């Protein structure tokens, strides 16, 4: 007649080799017994042998309630009208749940083409024996840009959230890992995948935190889809592309139940309400025996945070996805407690100055002669800024850590130098009792130029490297005697030891690097201040000296953890996600959160250097 | 046998009514003669009559080089697992260009289902006689969420850019208008549409500017896709949804060729190099006859601008899409020249102060007695700020107008009050020659609270309304005699006339509204300053008075155009795009760009009030 329609009764796990004309159509009738409980996923797999350029095979999979139709050799899209041609196509068949416990279910495969030559294909329908994922058990597979895959997970009895971790041992097939509910169809194509769910482009690691209140089915599909071009991960006639494949590994493990939150917050209070206990008991017994930054920052952040929450495109906020414990609508709630050190110490510092000035004033009322002529003259208008600034660093970082990003970046660390600036100002306002804000603004502007060029050319880096060493020998002679020539020994080597470290690494983060120059230069001056006392008639009581060794150590651990993550921020969040790590402390905090703890203790303990350093000069 | 396969030879523009079992499949063989030049688009259309709940029809359209397969009644997705069921499906068939001038082309339709009851459908394949769009000719059609449509445009001989304008007379089907190249397939589904191209959610208006350098085919497809739920436009068992349809209208018109740019830029220079000409000729003949805002602003903007340029999601930047002439990578280049008034007048102002102070200093060298005791004492450290501030308002608005948005919003107008503040400070520093920055920061913070609540509840508005009238009677008695009680007459009514206007409209924009309070309150004080002179022995020369009438008028036109668009910024850029308008002046500038022109002339002409107002007090 017009055409030829052949109706074979097909079988699972067998390979059929056949031929189709422009005048022949093949229909295969597969059938499987589905069970309500032990769902198994069917998976079709076709492969056209030595196809010419004439006309594709057209494959239709007809279930009871869905039609899925593709054409082999599949042709996929590049950026600039580039085409890729895959000879081998695979697809898992979505199928909805059943009201009966077990029932027989049919589906048909229809193979046809409109080319006048006998095309030979290779059809094999095989059942998946590893569909449903199990909690805490690794699993490996393969996928290409023509053969997307997806697996099922269903939450156990009494697990309210999991974290789907997917890893790969190599870089450049670029996968997308979407997470979708269990209602057919499954959006596992390059165009479909971004439609719904909450995805994550991966290169070596992806981690998605899932909570079963969003899934009334108590289950979800994990969908892995490779991409034709690697531009979104930092890479560089149809072009056959079947030679490019990706091996992966998926592990689903339960998240922290509820105690890591309670035992995490009872750790911040336990070591900062400890200082309040300590100083009060130390002071009591012994004695008688800015807004211009608050406004623009926050309202951008609230706008930016909800975007992912309402879109599920997790390439926006540069969290540490392996340790990011959500609470409410906050996706990294453990990076916000970490900023309790500033809010609880920058305030405690102010209380110290209050009573210090209040205790002082009574001496004038007592008509003390010392208060008028003995000791360095009082100036507590700068201490009230250091105490104020610290409290404002734990508020512009708690707002940065709601979506860390290239845009949001300057908010925290730029204000950090201000704190370091006041320490530099106070020492110079001490010895020479008779401005720098431009330099802090310049540094921010330089970091802004270092923000417009953070991944800037290495030519820019050596420009900064050269300029820094010029400013190294410039400020060297500003404060310049055997002891004086001792200064330039370390004052120039340490800066060399840092600028050189820049070229060896070229951290994509810049402002955070300048912070390293900040302390590493400043911390030297403290010694330069102390060596003045030791090599003169000046002395040190045990109260200030004790606050010198301790704070010189907490600046050691802090600068260690501040270095544990320094390159853990790159372009293309897919690359920046390769560096995430599990939670070190209490399984709630990681390296960075330790830095927010140690920095606030390093700084507060260096304020109480200045406060009591020149307190032996009273008499 | 196993099934029944019927092979009909079908015909165009006829309606076939047939039945299918779980044991019958229909195959229709359509054929059309395609021509290289006059491409016509085929369009299938199926409709299932009184379908039960059992099992869908499955439709496959098999061309020579593509398979398109759906299932009727189509089921579409809501937000929270809501399903919608369409009984009627339509689709235009994509088909690639032909190497022959004209050739016969076949395609098959396959109708089959797996339900055991005779389902009756209604298949009609009809050719489209209005496929290819023509330049400058309106065109109307219809579409639903099951029947997406797309049309073709190909650029004429010598037209380098067009603007696709689509309008609708009603609001709430939410369409998406993508623009894609002419390579099959066409992504005209809810999931596909966002994949590639450059789309725009519409409610009443959409306008996409297209440039044929991005399309080597010299043509593109305009794709219209309705949406099931109206949430993205501000709205509120499967639920049958075929009763909801959208009528549209598409007009493609050529953009400004090249002269609107040259004749636009030769308009900014012609009226600001005019002032330089004017004042120099007026002065010469007659006489002898901050950085803390530059850094955070810009680098966010460059990051934000390229996102649309690399994604084509034009619901991000709140341009005026009907008048937005691109140049380079800037999408609204006519909103950036408009800010040449500040850069060219805030600088000219400084030149005035220079020679004013330079001419002054020689009087002291000449040992003039007047310069020491006659006239109000000189203080040009505040004028050098007003001249500096103006130049910095035409730089934080030229950076805002690269993507206007809720986040980017505060950059320009917040700094505007600073300029108004110095004018208020100068007058009070004049009469009382012996701070407000907190109020400007508070206003920004209040506008920040008005930014966190811009669309805030009307309860918030009346709070501001009540508080403003309290501050109306508060500052009234600060500066308080028949003339003194004249002050409170207008000083309180005008503020009432504004706060009341707020409740009648409740503009979603807030900071811009506060600007209206800014001038409308400030502008009254100028009169309050002038009425002091007129009702005393004080006088006015013709040089200052001339600069009073003129600047009181340019504050009339400016506040007119500043009101022509005040609600033209809402939530959901689909709604905010209903308010766009064509270009008024030179077909390059619109209402807002006139405001950037008149504001800079209104301000500069009010500085030269203060400069020369009290210049009759010399002797
Ligand atoms: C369902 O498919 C199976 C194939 O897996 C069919 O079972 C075959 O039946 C034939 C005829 O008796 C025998 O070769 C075997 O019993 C089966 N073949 C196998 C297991 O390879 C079965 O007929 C199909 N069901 C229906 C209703 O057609
Ligand atoms: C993924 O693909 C790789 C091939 O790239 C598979 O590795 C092959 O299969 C087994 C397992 O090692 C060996 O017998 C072959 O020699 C392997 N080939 C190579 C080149 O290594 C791997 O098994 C696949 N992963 C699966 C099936 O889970
Ligand atoms: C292409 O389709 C057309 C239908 O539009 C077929 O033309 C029909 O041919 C029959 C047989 O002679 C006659 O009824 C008319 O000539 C046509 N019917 C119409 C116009 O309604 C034509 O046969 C098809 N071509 C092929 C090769 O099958
Ligand atoms: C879009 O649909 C409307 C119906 O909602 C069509 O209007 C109908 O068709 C013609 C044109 O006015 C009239 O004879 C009918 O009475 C109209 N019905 C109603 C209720 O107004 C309109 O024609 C369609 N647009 C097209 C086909 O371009
Ligand atoms: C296939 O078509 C040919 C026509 O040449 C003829 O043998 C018959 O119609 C069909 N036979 C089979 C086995 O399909
Ligand atoms: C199982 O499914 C069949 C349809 O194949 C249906 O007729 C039957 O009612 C179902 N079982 C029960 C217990 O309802
Ligand atoms: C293959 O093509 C030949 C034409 O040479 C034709 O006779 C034959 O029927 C086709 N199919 C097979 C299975 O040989
Ligand atoms: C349809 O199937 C029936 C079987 O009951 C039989 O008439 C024949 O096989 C087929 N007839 C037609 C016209 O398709
Ligand atoms: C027109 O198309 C046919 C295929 O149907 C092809 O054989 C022929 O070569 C084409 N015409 C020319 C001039 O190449
Ligand atoms: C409709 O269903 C009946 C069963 O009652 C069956 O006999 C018949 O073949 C079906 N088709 C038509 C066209 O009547
Ligand atoms: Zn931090
Ligand atoms: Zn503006």
């Amino acid at each position: 007649g017009p055409k030829n329609v052949s109706q074979k009764d097909a079988e699972f796990e067998r390979t059929y080799v056949d031929e189709v004309n422009s005048e022949l159509v093949n229909i295969y009738t597969f059938n499987h017994t589905v069970t309500r409980n032990r769902t198994e996923g069917v998976r079709v797999s076709v492969n056209v042998l030595n196809k010419q350029k004439g006309a594709p095979l057209l494959f239709v999979v007809r279930q009871k309630e869905a039609v899925v139709s593709f054409q082999v050799p599949l042709i996929l899209r590049g950026m600039f009208q580039r085409k890729y041609l895959y000879q081998k196509v695979e697809r898992t068949l979505c199928q909805p749940p059943t009201k009966n416990e077990s029932e027989i279910q049919f589906f048909y495969v229809d193979v046809s083409t409109l080319s006048p030559v006998n095309t030979t294909y290779q059809l094999r329908v095989s059942r998946m024996d590893d569909f449903v994922l199990r909690t805490g058990e690794q699993f490996s597979f393969n996928t290409t840009a023509a053969q997307p895959q997806y697996f099922k997970y269903e939450f156990p009895e009494g697990v309210d959230s999991v974290i789907v971790k997917v890893t790969s041992n190599k870089a450049f097939p670029c996968s997308v890992i979407s997470i979708q509910d269990v209602l057919c169809p499954v959006y596992d194509l390059d165009n479909n995948v971004a439609f719904i769910g909450m995805y994550q482009t991966m290169t070596k690691k992806a981690a998605i935190t899932v909570q079963r209140k969003d899934f009334p089915s108590n289950s979800f599909y994990v969908v892995v889809v490779v991409k034709t071009e690697d531009q979104a991960c930092g890479g560089s006639e149809p072009v056959d592309q079947g030679h490019r494949q990706k091996t992966l590994s998926v592990l689903v493990s339960q998240a922290v139940t509820s105690e890591a939150y309670v035992s995490g917050m009872l750790f911040c209070l336990g070591i900062f309400l400890s200082f309040y206990l300590l100083t009060v008991l130390l002071a009591c017994w012994e004695n008688w025996r800015a807004v211009f930054y608050a406004l623009p920052v926050v309202q951008l952040v609230i706008t930016y945070q909800t975007v992912v929450n309402v879109t599920g495109n997790q390439d926006i906020c540069y969290y540490n996805f392996l340790c990011a414990h959500p609470l409410g609508n906050l996706s990294a709630f453990n990076n916000i407690l970490s900023n309790l050190g500033y809010i609880l110490l920058g305030l405690l510092f102010l209380l110290i100055i209050l009573q210090r000035e209040i205790n002082h004033n009574r001496a004038l009322l007592r008509n003390d002669l010392c208060a008028l002529e003995c000791g360095i003259p009082k100036h507590f208008g700068l201490f009230y800024a250091m105490g104020t600034a610290l409290m404002m660093e734990g508020l512009l970082s708690a707002c940065y850590h709601v979506c860390p990003n290239y845009t949001n970046f300057q908010f925290d660390t730029s204000f950090m130098y201000m704190i370091a600036g006041l320490c530099m100002l106070k020492l110079y306002q001490k010895r020479h009792p008779d401005s720098a804000y431009a330099c802090l603004a310049i540094v921010i502007f330089f970091s802004v130029l270092g923000v417009v060029f953070g991944k800037g050319n290495t030519a820019f880096w050596i420009v900064f490297s050269i300029i820094h060493i010029i400013a190294t020998l410039l400020l060297s002679t500003q404060l310049y005697y055997v002891d004086r020539m001792v200064l330039l020994v370390m004052g120039n080597v340490i800066n060399w030891s840092l600028a050189a470290y820049g070229l060896i690494m070229r951290p994509n983060d810049f402002a955070s690097y300048l912070l390293a120059i900040g302390i590493c230069n400043l911390l030297l001056y403290f010694a330069f201040y102390i060596i003045m006392k030791l090599r003169s008639g000046e002395r040190i009581k045990l109260i200030p000296l004790l606050c010198i060794v301790c704070t010189s150590v907490v600046w050691g651990f802090a600068l260690f953890f501040f270095f544990q993550g320094l390159s853990t921020w790159q372009k293309t969040p897919a690359e920046s996600r390769e560096h995430n790590r599990d939670c070190i402390l209490l399984d709630f905090f990681d390296d960075h959160d330790i830095w927010h703890f140690l920095s606030s203790i390093a700084m507060f303990g260096s304020f109480l250097v200045l406060l009591t350093l020149d307190d032996d000069l009273d008499t």
